[PDB]
Order: C-alpha cells, then sequence, then structure tokens
C-alpha cells in the first residue's frame, strides 16, 4: 500500500529514537495494505496517522523511601494509546528497562489484541523503571503507595484499568489497590485487575490460558469438520498453560502425549490424562527443580535429555512454554511428519524462519499466539464485569463464557481473511480483525481523537 | 491469645465510656484466638489495632421544622467501619437512644456479618437521635429531607449504601431516596436499599429471611445425612420472618408447630401448612394486636397463655422473633426432650448462657442467626447488582440465588471450623469466615487503611 | 434567661460525659442573657439549640509506620463547628489528651473569638492523639501524609482552613501541606496557615500577638482619655508575646519592668528598653533552658525566685505567659497597688474568681484574652487574603491592618457591652460582639445550618 | 561538589536522548556546588535527584482540519516541572521542532526563573510541532480548538497557567480561551496570561521589560552609590525592549545614545530623549522595513553600517536585541572602554567567552539576563493577581509594582551571592536565589513530590 509504506516511512523518521515502537509499528501496518487498500476513506481523515499516536502519554516522578530510610526515584509511565472500543486497559510493567518507546511498542500492540477478544477493551501500557529485584515487602508496598498517589487520577473504572506484567503481580495491584480506595474513598474495584479473590478477583484465573486455547482448538476442529475426540497433541512446558491445557484436552476427549522441560522431554502414549497425572504437573512446576523428568521417574515413562518434543508423530502441535522453541530445524521434523495442526499458545514460540517456514505449507493450519492465547485477557474482562455487577460468577459460568468469546475469536478472524480473499488465514485474519474494530469505531466517532 | 488480650484490654480502657461497643469487641474478638495464632503476620500490621478503628465518622446537625412551624435540632451518625471488601453498607436507626456507642457497636458487627454473605460488601451503620413515634407524614418528610442534605456528600453508590433499620422503612427510604436525586440531579437509585419497587426495589424482600433460613437448615440436614421430611418445628413469633419460614418448610415438607406471641404460645399439630394458615399469618401482623391467640381461636388450637413454646417437643427449634428469648430455663426444656437442632433465627433469641449450655450438648447442631437470618442481606445485595444492571430480575432469579449462597454460607462457616480444629461448630465458623476474608482483604490491601 | 437556663440544662444532660464542652458552654452562654432577652425571634427559631451542635463532625482512622517498621494507629478528627461567617478555621493539636470533648469544646470558643475578629472565618477544631514527642523527624512526616491522606477531601481554602496549636507547628504545616498539594494536583496553599514564607507564609507572623495587644492597650488609653507614654507595665513570660509585647510598648512610649520564667521573676526599673535587652528575650528562648534569671545574671537586676511579679507597682499588668498565672492572692496585691489597668495576654492567665474579684474593682479597666491576644488569629487571616491575591504583603502593611483591626475590635467589644446597658464592660463586650455576628448570620440564613 | 558532580552524571548517561535538556542541567547545576555544599541535608533526601524529574510530564494526540477539509496531525506536550512554590507557570510554544528535550530544558529553567521574581509561581513549559507557518486564521482557531479540548483538564488558575512564546501570541491566545471557557461552563480568566483587556489582560504588558531593566539598573546604582542622572547607554535594538528601556531611561534622567539593528548602528550623542525620537522607534517597528538606518535618516544622526556599538565610550551597556550579540571580540572593546555596568537585557545576548571575560574583570557589574528582563513575568504574575481580585489595576498601579518588585530581584540576588561568599556575583546570584526559594519549599514539604 502506498499509505501504508508512506505513514511507515513518516514514523520511521521521527521517531529514530524509539525503535521498539518503530519496529512495532512496521511490523504492524505492513501486513493490513489490503485492509487499507480497500478502504480509500481511511487516508482523508488521516486515519492510520492519527492510530500511530497514542492519545494520551504521562510520565511522573515516583520518590519513595527504603528500609533504611533513604530516598530514592523512579519515573512512572501509563500510555494511553486508544480509547475508541472501550476504557484504556493494559498492564504496568515495574523493570530498570522501562522507558516510554518499550510502554508505546506495548501499548499499541494491546490496543490490537484487546480489540480482537470481542470484549469492550482500549489498549493502554504503563510501568516504572524501579527495579523491584532485591526489595523487601515493605519497599515494594511504599513504592506501590507513592505510584499510585500521583496515578489514581489517570485511571479509573470508566477510564483505564491497569492490570499485572513483568514485575507487577498480586501482591502489587493489592498495594496500588489499598492506597486507591484510601484516596478516592470509595470501592470502585473495577478500576484495576487480577485481583485477589477477597476483594473482587475472579475464579479460573490460572486455567484461563490452557483452556482458553483448547477452545480455540476446537472451534478449528469444527470449520474443517473434523473433532478433539481421539486426537493426540504435543506440548511443550509443564508449566500453568501446558497444565491448563492439558486438562481441558483430556477432559474433552483428546490427550496430550509431551511435556518438556529444560532437560529434554517425555512421551506419554498413555497420555496425560489421569487426576494423578495433571496433578502431577503442579507438584513439579512447584518444587523448582526445572525437571521435566520428575514425570518420566514418577510415572514410568521414556524421557528424552537433550530433546524437543518436535519430532514425535502427533496430530496436534501445540507449545506452551519459551520463545523461539520451533526453530527452522525443529519445524521441518513436523512437516517431516505431515502433521496438520500448528497452534501456537505461549509468546512467540516460532522463530521467524519457522514461521514463513509452516507458513508455505498449504496442507497445515497455523494458528497466533495472540488469538490462541488471549484467555488471560478475557478472564480480565469478566473479572469487570463480575466487578461491575457487584456479584461473583460461579467458575462454571466463567468457564462458560470463556468457551463462548473463545469461538467468536476464531471465528472472526477467519471470516476476515475470508473477507480479504485470503482464505482460512489465522495469522492474518488475527491482525485484520483487531486492526477493523478499531478503525470502524474511529470512523464512526469523526475528527476529536 | 495474648495479642487478642491485650488488644481486648486496650479497648476497654480507651473506650469505657462506650459500653456496648465494649461489649461487642471482646464478645467477638475472644473468640478469634486460634485465627489469629495462626497468623503471626496479623500482628506486625497492627492489624486488630486498626479493625477496632472506624474507618470514617460523621455526625452533623439536623434541623427541622414540624407542622406547627416549630424548629427542633437531632443529630445524624454515619459509621463507616470496614470497606476492605466493598462499599460500606449497614442500615439507619431513628431512635432517641442512638448515640455514637450504638452505631460503632452495630457498624462493627455489620461488617463481620456483611463478609459473610460472600457479596462484596462492607460494614457501616448510622442513624439519628429523633424519635419518628408521634410524628406526622410530613415532618417525618422534613426530617429526611434535612438529613440527607448533609449524608448525601458521604454516600453514594459506590461508597456507601443505607438502607433501613428501627426507626426507618420504606416510607424513609423514599423520603430520603427523593431529596438524595433531586440534589445529585441523576439517578444512582442503587445509592440505597430496601426500596419501593416503583424507583428499583427487589422481588422477593419480604420472604427473604423467612426463606433463607429453611435454605440454610436444608445445608444442615444434607450435612447430617438427613431430610427436611416430615421433621416438626417449633417457631417463635408470627411476624413475616416466621411467616417465610413456614411457608418454605412446609414446601420443603417439614411442619410448623407453634407460633408465638406477646400474649403466649399456639400449638397446632396438623402443622401450620395450608395456605389459609399460612395466610392468616399476615391477617394477624396486619391487625396490629400482637395477640397469638386469634389464631388459635381461628383454627381452634391450643393457647397457652403465659408461656413459650420452647416446652413443645419437636425436631428443630426457629427462634422468630425476639432477644433472649430462650434461656437457661427454656434451654433445658429443649435438650431434655433431647431436640438435637438448635437454629437461631432472630436476631439474638438467646441468653449468651443459654448459648453456652447448648453448646455444650455433645449431640445438638447450634447455629448462629447472624449466618441464618443472613437472607434480608443477600437480598439487598441483589438489589444493588439488579440496579447496576439496570433491569430486574424475575421471583424465580432471585429465589435461586438466595439459595445458592445460603448453601455458601452454611457450607463456609463449617469448613472454617473444620480448618481451625473445632469440628462441626457453626457459630465459631460464622465468626471465623467473616473475619477470614476481611484479614485477607486488608492483608493485601497494605497499610492505608 | 429561661431560655439560656433551660438550653445550658440540656446540654449538661445530654453531654454529661463531655464535661470539658459542657463547662465551656455553660461558661459562655451564661453570660448572654441580656442579648437573647432582647432578641426574642431567636427562640422562635431554635437558635441556641442549633448552635451547641457542630455542623459537622470527622473523625477517622490514622495507620503509619515507624522507622523500624512497626505500625501504630492514632484517631483523627476534625470539628466543622460553624461556617456561617466564613470558612471554618481553626488549629490542629497532636496531643496523647486529645478526644472529642476537648475538639469541641476548642472549636466551639474558636467560633466565638473568630467572630471577633471581624474578618469572615468560621470556628473548628482538630487534631489526633498522636504524640509528638518522642518521634524522629521521618516518623513524623510519616504521621502528618497519613493524616492528611483523609483529611484532604474534608477541607479547602473555601472550605475549611487548618492551622497550628500544642503539637502542631510549621514543620508539621509543611508536611501536610506537601501531601495535600501532591494529592489534589494543584496549589491552593490557603488551605493552610502559619506556614513558612517560602510557599506563602505571611511576614510579621511572630509579632502579631504581642504587638496587637499593644495596639489593643492603645485604644484603651485612648478610651480613658490617656496615655501609653512613661506607663510601666508589668509583664510575665519571656517568649515570643512577651517579647512583642515589649518592643512596642517600648516603641511607644511605654515600659515593660518585669519579665517572668518558671524560676521566679525578674525587675528592671530602667525598662526592658534596649534592642539588646529586647534581644536577649530571643536568646533565652532560643537556650531552651526556661530561666528568666539569665536575664537578671546578664543585665544585673532584681530576680525573686519562687514569685510572680504580681506584686510590683506598676501601671499596667500583662499576664503573657500561662494560665491561671493570675489569682485571688495575686489579685489582691494588684488592686492593693490600686492598679488600674489589667489586660490579660495570654490564653487564661486568670482564675475566674481572681476575675469576679477584678471586676467588682470599681476602677480598674479589665480586658480579655480573647480579644485581646487576638493579633495571631488577624494575621492568620490576612494570610489568608494574600494568598488569595497571588502576592505578598509588605511588613508595613500586614502591620498598619494589624493596627487598625485591633482598634476595631476594642471600639466594637465597647460599644456592644455599651448597648447592653453594662457600660465600659470590655469582658462582656467581647462576648456579646463574637456572638452577635453569628446570630444575626444565622438569623439571615434561615434554618438550613 | 561531589553530590552535584554525582547528580550530574547520571544525566548525562540517563537522558543521552535528550541533549539540550542534559546541557541545561550541567549548567545549571554545577553553578550550585556552595549552596550545596552548605547543605548536606539536601542529599539526604535525595533532592537534586528529585528536582531533575518533572513532577507530571503529559503529551497528547492533536488531530484538526484544515481549510480544505484535509486532515492533520500534531502532538502536544505540557512538562509541569516544579510547582513547590506556585501553581506551574510557562508559556506555549508552537514550532515543528517542539520535542520533549526541548519541552524539559526550558520548563526546568523556568522554574528557577520564576522562583526569582519573589511571585508565588512554579515552572513549566508546553506547546506542539505544529506549524503556524503558513496557517490561515481559521486553521490556526481550530488547531488551538483542538488542543484546548485535551489541554483543559490538566491546568487551570490554580493548578497550570500558561501563556504564550514563539508562534503563541494574544490571537492564539484568546482562541484557546475562548474554548476553555466553553468546555468549563465558567469564566476563571486567570487560567491564562497574555490576555487582551476586553477579557482581563493587564494595562502595562508592551513596556514591562523594558521598564523593568531600567528598575533594576537603578537598584544597582544605589547599590553602588551611583545614580542614573546623566548616566548615557548604549542599546541593541530597536524594538520593543530596546523601546520601553528607551522611555524609562529618559524619565528617570539617563540617556540611552544608540540603537541597532541588522545593518549596523546609530549614535544619538543628544540622547533619545524625546517623544518624537522615542515613538519612532514605534514607526520603526511596524514598517517592516528592519533598519536602524531610518533613525539616522529622520533625525539627522549618525549612521555607521555594519556595526555594533559596543566601540561606543558610554556609562552602561545594554544589549536589547539578539542571542550572541556580544563575542569575545565586542567584549574586549568594552573592557577596553573601561566600562562599569554591562547589562544583559534581551535573552543570552553574550556568548560562553565573552560572558567569563566580563566576569573576570574586578571594576565591572555583570547582570545576567535571567533576572533584568523578568518584568515580562512580573506583569503575567500580576495579571493573575488581578484576575483574582475581579478587578484591573491602574497603570500606576502596575508600574508602582513593577518598580517594587525589580528591586527586590536584584537586592535578593545580591544578599544570595554574598551570603555563599561570591560577594557582588550577580550573576550566580540570580542562580542561587531561584533555586534556594524552592529548595527550601521542597524541604519543608516533605518526601511527597
Amino acid at each position: 500500500s502506498k499509505y501504508v509504506d508512506r505513514v511507515i516511512a513518516e514514523v520511521e523518521k521521527k521517531y529514530a529514537d524509539e525503535p521498539e515502537f518503530v519496529q512495532t509499528v512496521e511490523e504492524v501496518l505492513s501486513s493490513l495494505g489490503p485492509v487499507v487498500d480497500a478502504h480509500p476513506e481511511y487516508e482523508e481523515v488521516a486515519l492510520l496517522e492519527r492510530m500511530v499516536i497514542p492519545e494520551r502519554v504521562i510520565e511522573f516522578r515516583v520518590p519513595w523511601e527504603d528500609d533504611n530510610g533513604k530516598v530514592h526515584v523512579n519515573t512512572g509511565y501509563r500510555v494511553q494509546f486508544n480509547g475508541a472500543i472501550g476504557p484504556y486497559k493494559g498492564g504496568l510493567r515495574f523493570a530498570p528497562s522501562v522507558n516510554l518507546s518499550i510502554m508505546k511498542f506495548l501499548g499499541f500492540e494491546q490496543a490490537f489484541k484487546d480489540s480482537l477478544t470481542t470484549l469492550p477493551m482500549g489498549g493502554a501500557k504503563g510501568g516504572s523503571d524501579f527495579d523491584p529485584n532485591g526489595k523487601s515487602d515493605r519497599e515494594v508496598m511504599r513504592f506501590c503507595q507513592a505510584f499510585m498517589t500521583e496515578l489514581y487520577r489517570h485511571i479509573g473504572p470508566d477510564i483505564d484499568v491497569p492490570a499485572g506484567d513483568l514485575g507487577v503481580g498480586a501482591r502489587e495491584i493489592g498495594y496500588m489497590y489499598g492506597q486507591y480506595r484510601k484516596i478516592v474513598g470509595g470501592f470502585y474495584n473495577g478500576v484495576l485487575t487480577g485481583k485477589a479473590r477477597s476483594f473482587g478477583g475472579s475464579l479460573v484465573r490460572p486455567e484461563a490460558t490452557g483452556y482458553g486455547s483448547v477452545y480455540y482448538v476446537e472451534a478449528v476442529m469444527k470449520h474443517e469438520n473434523d473433532t478433539l475426540v481421539g486426537k493426540t497433541v504435543a506440548l511443550a512446558g509443564f508449566g500453568n498453560v501446558a497444565w491448563g491445557a492439558a486438562k481441558k484436552l483430556a477432559e474433552l476427549g483428546a490427550k496430550a502425549v509431551t511435556l518438556s522441560g529444560p532437560d529434554g522431554y517425555i512421551y506419554d502414549p498413555e497420555g496425560i490424562t489421569t487426576e494423578e497425572k495433571i496433578n502431577y504437573m503442579l507438584e513439579m512446576r512447584a518444587s523448582g527443580r526445572n525437571k521435566v523428568q520428575d514425570y518420566a521417574d514418577k510415572f514410568g515413562v521414556q524421557f528424552f535429555p537433550g530433546e524437543k518434543p518436535w519430532g514425535q508423530k502427533v496430530d496436534i502441535i501445540m507449545p506452551c512454554a519459551t520463545q523461539n522453541d520451533v526453530d527452522l530445524e525443529q519445524a521441518k521434523k513436523i512437516v517431516a511428519n505431515n502433521v496438520k495442526y500448528y497452534i501456537e499458545v505461549a509468546n512467540m514460540p516460532t522463530t521467524n524462519e519457522a514461521l514463513r517456514f509452516l507458513m508455505q505449507q498449504p496442507n497445515m493450519v497455523v494458528a497466533p499466539s495472540k488469538a490462541v492465547n488471549a484467555g488471560g485477557v478475557l478472564v480480565s474482562g469478566f473479572e469487570m464485569s463480575q466487578n461491575s455487577e457487584r456479584l461473583s460468577w460461579t467458575a462454571e459460568e466463567v468457564d462458560s463464557k470463556l468457551h463462548q468469546v473463545m469461538t467468536d475469536i476464531h471465528d472472526g478472524s477467519a471470516a476476515a481473511a475470508e473477507r480479504y480473499g485470503l482464505g482460512y488465514n489465522l495469522v492474518a485474519g488475527a491482525n485484520i480483525v483487531g486492526f477493523q474494530k478499531i478503525a470502524d469505531a474511529m470512523m464512526a466517532q469523526g475528527i476529536a481523537w
């Protein structure tokens, strides 16, 4: 696209100093050519130009006291990127590496991923260069309060709803929430997501990701006049996602037959489908042993040190662990086995080489982690609904909506790809669907933002 | 607990002029040692010391004119005790006896009770020393208006939601509400509970306490590997609570065999199980005669002047009228008949002594009124949810919710006591459960409040 | 007045547990019959009955951490007594003795006093049971921050403006202010008085009380067809008040002949009239020794251990130190020397008895401390005006204003007593004047408050 | 200073990407060692670390429509650097080069500058990358409206008061104001300075800078036991600043003998001391000829094409035009002429090399532009005052105040430098006095900001 290309160039020049942000913009816009080309009206209202500039950026000073009475100062950021479709929403990262470029790129991606969920959620990102590593509980507490003392005025249940991320967990969330409540003098607990159950957190949080991934695979199966029952799945990891996935597959008639730790991997032909087997997974995460072999020990199964489960012949490939777990050569094995379903779960588990690769393959079904792992985001939106309704949903109610929306996600992606004649391209469809809802709202909304 | 003991000590010293508040604290905390004993972290952050002091207290002047044009002045209160788990919530009492001691004592309890419902509700209590008895409708209107003219600024749907109590009913709630919406200039109907259906009240209000009590019982049966079928019950009172209780027991297959009034008790061995019988209760209440004898003269049954039915032989005891209805005397009568189910419904229908006594009773199942009569409170939370959703639920939906919650309440109480190594002690269970949630919440929220 | 008597009665009954408040009411109202007797309209609208009840009272929890990381909890108060003539105004006291009784009693007086200044200022009083003695600077900072985190919402430049008092000085005011501006996110520096000059404090703060007292006196002279020239004065204390008083008397041509300390008194017949003499007072105060004797050892003058100077012969008596400094004993000494000018400066430097006694004294002119020491208060009002104007006045401008106002105060007091047919009674004058303005205001404002 | 050194280095590593800001910090901080050295407590509270991070930064998207209906997008900024001593205050710049670094460096300087005026004003800077070059009035109007649509929420009379700067004059100010007043629904005209008189602008705006500089010189004179009577002054430029300086100089008995333009200079040994000559300047400014020669032509005085007036023998040198007017070469000319008074008027009219140098001359008086040219800032502060007072000051009143404050700026500057043993160093004195008021306020305010 001419417009696309032009916009990218401008950004390249204007934000040469925010490299992360720059890369992200390129990558994103690069792949909307068609959609844009199909929409000349966008250009007349400088839609893309508006899109690449956050609606509002907030930076602020954060002075805080350590345990020895020593004074420190950090910087706080809150980037409210896009709010056309819902309140701003997005995590807070506390890490020494935090800067505007990082916040911008993260916040830009955020709007897209949130759009995709089908829920009314805008996109934002925030954080601080504060380094939680090595700090006492009390110190984290003090920092969190100082942080919120300024932050509070820029957010709210109908404005901006933050959540955790690198460095920000349930504990920080609780600390920020206490400070918020005190300042504002009311409850307004939906101002934050990722809360403990005692003050409004949601049921099904842990399982959310693994479960959601399975429900997505199901919609794929359905699309293809196929089914989950009887399917074999190759997983990576033994962590939370892998666990949720394993449990939900079993429950649906399918079965996971591999897992992988740093040590290599296990192969369970009977499937990781028993109560014991599935919880034992909880066991190991806990232990700390980073040893995928504990399973092989416990259960009497094949352990494959310095190995990756990608050589195994299964029906479904589902990497739930590390980044770049599937490389060019790993993918080759997968294709040699003629596997038809490649479902990304973890973030960026596939190399680009790999990705372009499997991507050529005419027989295969490739699904992007951003649509596939959206369960986590969904449950945070549910938390919001529950807080607004002033009641808690049962775990069955939560699971239900999760199933339902994940289905909408798969389907919406596919229809979009089809609309722009790409066929059944799930990777592209995800990109397109998030973008389009945003574009449509902005168009209907006129030139204000 | 030394901690507990000590904290208790301090309160006695510091609030010597607040006799009521002092007792309550005493009574409630003394009962928590084991929880406290296992939660060493609580102390480090002065948990109990903070809990005993209300977050915020408000008192204000209330001048008002009478039908003669004469001016009067009263004082209004609002104690916002704890809002860690929800917005402040608690009724308003208009009685000449009203003072801060009383407000504080009710507010303190209100929070534990509110916590136990499983809904996101805080604790508060307010009212005035105004005396509505003898006042014309218009004077009552004038008073409510003046009262709200100041109060409005301290409350709100997401802050503090009051309700009625001694002296405060629907009429008053209506007047207060009319003034609030006029001042604020919006709807915000969830600012108060106990409203008429025309401007947001819930269905099932009247049946509420009565029904939840039974649902509570039902959960007891189940625990006990038992059933409601063919059981007999001894009820005290003939009011709205007794009436709802009777209705439902009957639908459940059990039967109420006693009623009670200020003039003695009645005996009806066939059981108060017919429409006609049941509806008679409402005529009785409506007449305002306060004579339980009219049932007896109507239906031709046994009538025992000057006596409490605490001597009849039944499976289940349910005091639904007054305070310290049951005494050691009447306690003995009961045990003597070896009855195993003692279910307080009314507020404190038993003397602390009768209470111990009953508890010692190795065969008996004793249930606390604060857990048991929680249906009136649940219904007010549902009223809030419906106002938030901008729609009305059906009586069937209310009822079903009521039903699931009551069960959870019983169930939660049981595992709490269960966790403390106290067994099936529903009395301590109710305490421990309410406290624990507040503690968890305050703990996660840090030192802000 | 029967009205008065009756109202007094009710207060005693109703607030029996508020001994301090009860006295004050008693004392203040008993003194107003004639005003009340001539204002029949007051009764019809229940004027006194409303006045005795604060418009609004606030109490709140204040948790704070110490240098060790140990948590403490205190209670904060803010009584907003009367705002009919200006925003609420009154200091904050941090003392272990703090309770509602005390807050109420100070708040009640604060309003009369504030009314008498002729400036548009209401009455209020607040504080905490926190005890600053023994606390590190940082702990004090932490406490102030916590205290303001809640208070902020109840105060403001046009609502309620607090100041310092026992336990609350510049340091504290600074900490409170830093927290306030951070929370509110604006300047609004007129929210508090007694601020350092760097962020809005006034010039002439220290001299204030001392100077106004003299200006007050000057107005007495004038009334009396007299002069300050060549008069001698007996001062008590050597602090900031005594110092300002001495300075100015001296500029006015009169002379201070006594000083007093906890260790006795001094006699300096030449008069404390030189720069060196006068500045010595500041070194003395600064040393923190609390020995009036150092003046004597320095300047070589008379020194009377264990004695009050109330026995020296002078034209004018000005107690500037403590409470119930003057007694019947010392009263006699004075009268005996036939001294005609008794000017309270310090707060209640006299026993009610010594007080009557003096008043009976047909030749004497007795002046009340609340009228006389009003300069400290005037200066805080000027601080407010300067903050509102966004500029600083010169010491000359402050001083001149101070000067005109003090005169009006004396003059207004005189015509008030004058109007009641009590003659040159400046003690009743001060009462009547303060009350009258409040009454007129509340009368014009209707029954709202 | 080791602390200072340490701070400067961190900013350098940290903000490498904002060279202009990095550069200003080093320059300002490096000139403060002695105050710092004298104040070890600053370092304990991380004072300098805090000062270098603005309190709050806001960036926002600005979409706007041109006359042809084409849509444009720009970025809006507002850096609220420091508000310890007053509401944030600082101008807005509309230029294509605007970016954060730029905004930060200017807002940082602004704090020190505002501090130094003695008025209660914080420091801030804002603007947009919008290019007013070539925009119709209507487009400018539209941009201003869009800009203020988001900005309004972050400013206000007691919060942040912007003003003009490069690209923002009375036209823009008026457009922004109309939009503000419309959104907020009230007057609040003190939200912006530089307003037209019709809606709250102040008299004496144009003369302010010129007049104020003369008032400052008058203070130097008096400190040096000299007078302005009889002095000849060499001015640079013929604009507004030069014009006001000349007029005030004449009034006070001195005389300007030179004016300069890009064309060379004129010498009027008789003095530009007549209404005709003075007003002529005005006509020269308007003409658009941009030629100093016009004056020579008009009044028959000497014109020296291609030259600067720095070789003329005069008593006082006052550069009122370009930055870097005076270089090492020109400075030697002055030194060589044995001139004692060198008064910078325009911003940075002296090169660093030249400044240093002049600074080494012992017989000289060197005054920084930052203090001398403050008359402009002062009258904006006076605008705020009149707006709060709801009235307009007469030109005399304004002039009178300007006069008084200017003297205070000089004297305060002198006092500071000397308090640090620098003698009569007006250059460092300005630095120290600005910084000092801020440091003091921040220390008193605690660890909030």
